[PDB]
């Protein structure tokens, strides 16, 4: 048996970030992953 | 037996960055694995 | 029996990060292994 | 029997940092891992 | 029986950290693994 109350078994997330281009200024509060 | 109240048994994140171009500035509060 | 009232079993993350572009400034409050 | 209030298990954390790019000055509070 | 009111069992993180470019300045308040 599990008794679970709450739970969350599998969660898949798969990002891709590719940059060509040039010449680009950001700002960023809080920069996970991604490609400035 | 398990008996959880509050459980998460699998989370899968995965994140690509790359970065080609050139001539780029930012201001990041926090960066985690991003590329700039 | 296990009896946990908060548990988390399992949590993969992967970050991949390149950087091929040049003439890039840039100012992190808190980096984690992302590359500037 | 485990009995635990609080627990966490497992977590795997992976980091790829590569940087082939030049010419690029940073100011970081706090770097764990990441590339400049 | 383990009886922990808080608990952690395993956590594991990998740093990877390569540097080819060049001509690259940089201010860290704190510094870990990563390369500048």
């Amino acid at each position: 048996r599990h008794d679970s109350g709450y739970e969350v078994h599998h969660q898949k997330l798969v990002f891709f970030a590719e940059d060509v281009g040039s010449n680009k200024g950001a700002i960023i509060g809080l920069m996970v992953g991604g490609v400035v």
